[PDB]
């Protein structure tokens, strides 16, 4: 009979996960891609095009291995007699995975694209990367495709985090309080890229997938003994370190 | 460069599978479950508990395994380039699973509880197997959990196909199809349930969890998750073991509610 852990023991988890995040350097005030997102002058087509792949390939494999990561814990769940307020929390994960897969909460669906076309990684490269295709070469777009040392290294971390059961608490848990600011820096970059010396992005609705997201925006509740949480936060330590080297490769990219 | 088959392909395999539900005797004519619940005069408690212990269990082990095999999937999805066709089925199948796992579909929503109450084999356990609890023995209680081997063997194929990348659609191309006899079965079968001489389920809201899924199913593909040949004699021996296994569980029921 699974329970979680006591509030108490889950709000210690929460105080050292949020000194993880800040330890991690993901604040708006410490990692240089908000930082560059917000200074910069200008964007050349290539460099914003560059990361608007690997954010692409980056939110692609968020999506797909958070749910890997849901299903794995789903398994167990079917050998076991999780309570109520375990499955809460689960059933808030498949909720928040929603909205990447099917734009669930009504800020999504009343200007995403309906069907698979709505889907948060082919939004963005229908609206943000395809645009951006057309000022660059196919030598570059083979080049972007390539990704860099610290995107690999993350996407690994996800490929293994879709095994875990903690996986998809220890993804949404990062994810959930850094996206805000990542979705602000991509407003601001976005709007400071240019090709004859004008903004590719230069309407309202070409930042549709932006604004959304802007708009839109507890996982240690699917903690169920002292040693699973020292494995959360063992894994949101190695996996928070990994989401800031590669949002750092972004901010140095748009120097 | 990952798509399903081409639109003909896909239509024999569907024949194919439409063949396998017809051979594993699953149709409404054919499977013990449906034709007793229509021909039984009466059910007892104990025989309608234990039915409804075994449906909660079946359907618990229906619902997470059927995601686990959508994670098993979207494994492979995160390292490959799908095509749009092929994301379109994925998405079906995550909505398809949020009926039972969060009352996505209107008709559900409308009665269910909301947050984990509402999930649907804790909903049939508080509103089915509760009631009914109330009229057995702890004997009968205790006797009801030990599931017997075709319901066992069932559970046993949905914890293989947890592993499946093609398990989600295996279980719901399976279960789509039987899914509105099922829940009619159930409407029928829990009418009958007497303790003493008074119903069981005495009040039009007692049924809320069947007659929530008659409507769902009445009101109201996976092959195309199929992306190429080989994948496609898979799925098709898959399903042909699924089914076979659906419909041995279904016949215990039967056999539970015409019993000497
Ligand atoms: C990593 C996920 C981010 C924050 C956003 N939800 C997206 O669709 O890309
Ligand atoms: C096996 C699933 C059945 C058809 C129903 N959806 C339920 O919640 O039990
Ligand atoms: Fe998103
Ligand atoms: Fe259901």
């Amino acid at each position: 009979p699974l329970s979680p852990l006591p509030a108490v023991a889950r709000a210690e988890l929460d105080a050292r996960t949020e000194r993880e995040i800040d330890r991690a350097r993901l604040r708006r005030a410490d990692n240089g891609f908000f930082r560059s997102a917000r200074d910069v002058e200008s964007v050349s087509p290539a460099d914003g095009h560059a990361v608007a792949v690997w954010w692409r390939q980056m939110t692609k494999a968020f999506m797909f291995t958070t749910l890997a990561g849901l299903g794995a814990l789903a398994r167990d769940y079917a050998r076991r007699d999780a309570d109520r307020e375990l499955l809460g929390a689960f059933q808030t994960v498949y909720q928040v995975i929603g909205d990447d897969l099917d734009n669930a909460a009504p800020e999504f669906s009343a200007v995403a694209p309906t069907g698979p076309a709505g889907i948060h990684y082919v939004w963005w490269d229908d609206t943000i990367v395809a645009p951006l295709a057309a000022h660059v070469t196919e030598a570059d777009r083979r080049a972007a495709e390539e990704l860099p040392a610290p995107v690999r290294e993350l996407l690994a971390a996800m490929d293994r985090l879709a095994a875990e059961p903690l996986g998809s608490a220890v993804q949404l848990r990062v994810v959930e309080t850094i996206a805000l600011d990542i979705a602000v820096g991509f407003r601001r970059v976005y709007g400071k890229v240019l090709a004859g010396g004008e903004p590719v992005f230069g309407e309202k609705d070409q930042f549709a997938w932006i604004d959304a997201h802007i708009k839109a925006e507890g996982m240690t509740g699917l903690v169920t003994d002292a040693e699973r949480g020292e494995e959360f936060v063992r894994l949101v330590e190695e996996y928070a370190g990994l989401w800031s080297a590669a949002l750092e490769c972004f901010g140095d990219r748009l120097t």
